[PDB]
Parts: C-alpha cells; structure tokens; sequence
C-alpha cells in the first residue's frame, strides 16, 4: 500500500480532462517572503496531506503566464503556488531562490492555523515547474536540492545547458518552432545533458516559447503528461508509470525522448 496514492485510478480520459477529481479552492499569499506576490491553489477533498509544487514565470512575465497549472494540478491533489518574482526581469538563479521561497512559504503555512493549507501538505514532498527562465531556474532549483521529487519545466532557458548534476525526475516541455529558446539550442542539450535521472522531453508540434502557457490549445496532452509525471515521481505513485513514460502517440508531439522511466 502507498500512503501517498490519492484519487481513483487514472485513465487517459481522466487526465485528459480540464479537472481532476477534487474541488480546488485558492488564496492569494498576504505576506509573500522571499518573492514578488503568489497565488495557493488547494484541493479542498484529497482525502490526506499532499505535496506542493512552486511554479514561476518567464521574464517579462506574470502568474497569468503559467495560472493554468494551478487548479489543474490542483485538481489531482496537490498544493500549487504560483508566483510573481520581485521583478519581471529577474534571471533564473533569482527565480530558483524565489521558487524555493515559495515552497518553504507552502511549508509554513501548513503550520499556521488561519491557513486554508492548514495540516493539507506533506512538505518531504515538493515538485518545480515554470516557464522560460522560470523553466532555467526549476532546473537550478532540481540541481540545488536533490530531495525535490519532480521538475517539470517548460520551454527552459539558463545561460548554461549544463544540468548533469539534477539527481530529480525531469520532464522538459519543448515548443518545436520556439525562437526565444530554441529547441536545438537549449530545451535539447539541457534534456541530453541529465545523466543521473528518469527524465523525458516532449516537444510540442508547431508550438511558440508560450505553447505550454495559459490558453495553450494543448491543455489536454500537456496536462495529462505534467500530472502523470508529478503523481509518479512526488506520490511514488506507479499507478502512473504508463501514463509517466509512455510516448503518448499524440499529432501534437513533434519529439519524444524517455530514460531511465519506471
Ligand atoms: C525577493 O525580494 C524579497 C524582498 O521582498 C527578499 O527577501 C528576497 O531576498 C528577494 N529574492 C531575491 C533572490 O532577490
Ligand atoms: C502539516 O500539518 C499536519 C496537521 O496539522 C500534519 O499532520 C502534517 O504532518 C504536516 N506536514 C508536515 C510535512 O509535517
Ligand atoms: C557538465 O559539467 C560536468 C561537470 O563539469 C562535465 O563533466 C560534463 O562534461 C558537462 N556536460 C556536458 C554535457 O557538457
Ligand atoms: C494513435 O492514435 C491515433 C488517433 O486516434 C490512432 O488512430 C492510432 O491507431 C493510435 N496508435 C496506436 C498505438 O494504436
């Protein structure tokens, strides 16, 4: 038995689907330390503590960027905070610090009782996500802290492509006509340069450096292989190893790389 499985037994419908089987609430942070602003998304009938994931923006960018994956994730069971950095134009090691603010915000307001996280998260269990520089620096985040249990950047972009110190399970969304960070140039090398982890790429057909953002066309497939990999890898939950390591025959997949996936 595993104490962290949540939820019914997934199917490719059920995580296809806009929602998750729990009712997500959310809150914006009153006192956000150690980061610009942040939104909590939680579900409100898990039915036991979860894990909390920290998701952050691209440069220039905004919470709207990357709002989609709150009640997504949320939705499946988990705690999702979603960030504003102290600046737009802060660079991947200031949005990693920021990021990993975050998660300890998560944590502490699990012991705070005016919380609506009051008691809902297990804080051994964290995962990264984020968009761009964001992406960079949920790779930084991953390298920094190897008892994070899931990264699943998107579009990532760091001045080094260099991660083969991320012992964390790795899933690199990829956008295939991305021109800001381009495939070839950074989401790939960053992908073949993790030699430690399970760890994926999935590069989305025709996709711009926004194509896994908030009002991307593919929320079906992207959201069922961010949810597969973070119930997997965060809730040791091998009900999802199909669902985690398949290549998922989808038209919107353009290229698929997979290693070291149970
Ligand atoms: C973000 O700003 C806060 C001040 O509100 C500060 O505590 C934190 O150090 C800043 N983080 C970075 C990485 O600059
Ligand atoms: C969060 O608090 C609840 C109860 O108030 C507790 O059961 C749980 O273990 C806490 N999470 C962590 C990681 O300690
Ligand atoms: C990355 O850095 C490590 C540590 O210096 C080095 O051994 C390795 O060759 C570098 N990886 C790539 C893919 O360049
Ligand atoms: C992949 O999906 C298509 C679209 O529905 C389907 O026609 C095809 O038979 C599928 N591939 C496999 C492995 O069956």
């Amino acid at each position: 038995f595993n104490p962290y499985a949540r939820g019914p037994n997934p199917t490719a419908a059920s995580l296809e689907a806009s929602a998750g089987p729990f009712t997500v609430r959310s809150f914006t942070v009153s006192r956000p330390s150690g980061y610009g602003a942040g939104t909590v998304y939680y579900p409100t009938n898990a039915g036991g503590t979860v894990g909390a994931i920290a998701i952050v923006p691209g440069y220039t960018a905004r919470q709207s960027s990357i709002k989609w994956w709150g009640p997504r994730l949320a939705s499946h069971g988990f705690v999702v905070i979603t960030i504003d950095t102290n600046s737009t134009l802060d660079q991947p090691e200031s949005r990693s610090s920021q990021q990993m603010a975050a998660l300890r915000q998560v944590a502490s307001l699990n012991g705070t009782s005016s919380s609506p996280i009051y008691g809902k998260v297990d804080t051994a269990r964290m995962g990264v996500m984020g968009w761009s520089m964001g992406g960079g620096g949920s790779l930084i985040s991953a390298a920094n802290n190897p008892s994070l249990k899931a990264a699943a950047p998107q579009a990532p972009w760091h001045s080094s492509t260099n991660f083969s110190s991320v012992t964390v399970p790795t899933l690199i969304f990829a956008c295939e006509n991305d021109s800001i960070a381009p495939v070839a140039s950074s989401a790939l090398p960053i992908y073949d340069s993790m030699s430690q982890n399970a760890k994926q790429f999935l590069e989305i057909c025709g996709g711009s450096h926004s194509c896994a953002n908030s009002g991307n066309s593919n929320q079906a497939l992207i959201g069922k292989k961010g949810v597969a990999w973070m119930k997997r890898f965060m809730d040791n939950d091998t009900r999802y190893s199909t669902f985690a390591c398949e290549n998922p025959n989808s038209t919107a997949v353009c290229d698929f790389r997979t290693a070291n996936c149970s």
